[PDB]
């Protein structure tokens, strides 16, 4: 279980050594800000081994990837390029047919597998994934490598965990549906479906973030945002970078000027009461995604992923914050039957590119 | 592909015929009112023959099923019971692990597979499905039988259809997600997921009906029902028999007597203005489930199913109601990117026991 971030040239260097004389998978973790592309292999002892290189999404254009791909094929020895098993990338938008990606909230353009160089993407062994589809595959990869409790932590255990599992919560993904939520720049979501027939986990990409927010006792608050956006607020409007910024503006009331999502997270990490208020308000809405999806999708577990989640551990390790999220996760009419209480909430507690692992885990299936 | 209801006694006679020496699958369709149970064999020319018998759910308790099971085997040749290779039943409520079902709105008790006679339910070859889970399996079976266009009509074709498929809308299930909705007494919902990299369909049970309804311009209407229920309304509150009655009361305001949904639908078929206005309100909220799920679950198709939908066909043939349902289905902020327009809507136009044939279908996957 390991990745090494390299410059484009040292990447080329490493790929000629003895350990890399093995079959290889091309992977790309593409975001609205950067792309991470490179190769993956195994040694022995279930060993997950990757090295990639960062790219900036300069043009803010998903089609820029084609230029990166070419650059990689020529600038590298085809003795390596011929060891390429499969080609899997993920992108931050809806993807249909594993072949077409778009439209994107961040970038312009359309991701097209058919316009991809077949050296990095062998036909019949290539996919374009949604970013949270990739990450879903990554959660599965982490589980299979028996290393779950190294990367995820229980926030609170739900009723049903012990009905399905004797091992401790957080030690395994569990034999039930796992809902993956990635509250970052945008709000990502996938359902790791579990087929009780053959005991298989199956990643199902979702767009929960774009659902219109249903109310609690917060009609005035929603209407305030409604009036700024000129749009019925969806979950992502509250749970996102722009949402966090909004939460901050509502807290301060002109008393401090607006600052960025990033700045608000840093502030709260220093005990700023205003930013902390904003962080809680953000999490109140994340939890509403959880409780509605708890009913609709019936998960055994809910997992919060992303570097965002790892880095804000100051917020999660506070028991008053945890208790309030928990309160909001149970704030649903159906809780009078225990449905939201059934569910176990975890969060990623250690850095790991789930998407790259997932692209690789996905490539094994296309193989 | 074809069934026959028989008295318990004569069903027992039927199985003794040499054409029923085939391997058999025990199936069972359980609703709040009654339960139909029987056996399915396969025949000449890939034919599928089922014959079943009926049962009143008198105590309104799901455990009552065990009696019928026992009674089945006791008043039945153990010569023919030996032929049972698979047993599958559906029940009208949530189910975990294909083995534990409940509790149910319309019945009391808990369906447990472990309490069932292994003569009918052979371990490792048996399951409990949710009713829409079975329906989903049924919808798959109708498609593979090449008889889709016979039982389903296109309400309107969506944008993605001719891109993903080559055959006409309504003639196959399609290689894409299919959301099945059963707006009846309860609101049923399942998602027939499509894995684009093994070309395969998988049935994922859902409880969409219990999500809190997000607003449109209907804050007052929602507050009204809210006060009547002393519960935040969920979609099933607006879309159900109880919901249809409620819509009819808000129409007449006391000017005419209250009446059952069944009689409201009858009244609309005859052309009562009040009834037709209730029917439209009901459908306005049914379309909202669709609009919200279209975004959240990214389906290629949405299919309305059940005896209900066939019987109240009149409502769907009227091009005026259709253009209004279609308008409500596109009533979503995300439609500015064409997401609601993507989806093709279909209705069941001919009677069929999706659930019974769903049980058999599931049974085949289990062998
Ligand atoms: O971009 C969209 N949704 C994206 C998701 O695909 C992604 O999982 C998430 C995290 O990166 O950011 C969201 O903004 C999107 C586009 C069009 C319609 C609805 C949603
Ligand atoms: O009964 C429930 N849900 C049922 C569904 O499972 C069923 O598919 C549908 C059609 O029969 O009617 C709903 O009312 C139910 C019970 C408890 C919690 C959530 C849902």
């Amino acid at each position: 279980m390991n990745i090494k971030e390299l410059s484009l040239h040292e990447l080329c260097e490493e790929l000629k050594t003895p350990a890399w004389n093995v079959p290889l998978t091309f992977v790309g973790d593409v975001g609205g800000t950067s792309a991470r592309m490179g190769f993956v292999r195994e040694g022995k002892n279930d060993s997950v081994h990757a090295c990639v290189t960062r790219y900036s999404m300069k043009r803010k254009d998903i089609t820029e990837l084609i230029e990166f791909f070419n650059e990689i094929i020529e600038l590298m020895p085809a003795s390596v390029i011929k060891r390429v098993k499969a080609g899997v990338i993920n992108v931050p938008g809806p993807v249909t047919g594993g072949a077409v990606g778009g439209p994107f909230n961040n970038l312009k353009g359309i991701a097209r597998l058919s316009d991809y160089p077949k050296a990095l993407f062998p036909p019949g062994r290539s996919a374009i994934l949604n970013d949270l589809e990739a990450g879903g595959f990554g959660v599965l990869a982490v589980s299979d490598a028996h290393v779950f409790s190294e990367y995820f932590g229980v926030m609170w255990e739900g009723t049903q965990w012990r009905t399905c599992e004797q091992e401790p919560a957080g030690s395994v993904i569990g034999r039930g549906r796992c809902l993956v939520l990635a509250p970052g720049t945008g709000l990502g979501s996938s359902l790791i479906y579990y087929n009780p027939m053959n005991q298989q986990h199956i990643v199902v990409p979702l767009e929960l973030g774009s659902q219109t927010i249903p109310m609690r006792k917060d009609i005035d608050y929603i209407q305030t945002l409604h009036a700024e956006l000129k749009l019925l607020p969806n979950y992502e409007n509250m749970v996102s970078g722009a949402g966090l910024e909004f939460h901050y503006r509502q807290v301060v009331r002109g008393s401090r000027p607006p600052c960025s999502a990033g700045e608000i997270a840093k502030l709260a990490s220093e005990g700023d009461a205003n930013a902390c208020k904003a962080m809680k308000k953000y999490h109140e809405y994340l939890m509403r995604v959880g409780s509605e999806a708890s009913m609709a999708l019936l998960p055994l577990t809910i997992v919060l992923v992303g570097d965002n989640i790892v880095n804000n551990a100051f917020f999660y390790r506070n028991p008053q914050n945890l208790k309030e999220m928990h309160r909001e996760a149970l704030n649903h009419e159906m809780e009078r039957f225990g449905f939201q209480s059934r569910v176990t909430y975890l969060r990623q507690k250690k850095l790991l590119n789930l998407n790259l692992m997932g692209c690789y885990r996905c490539g094994l299936d296309l193989s």
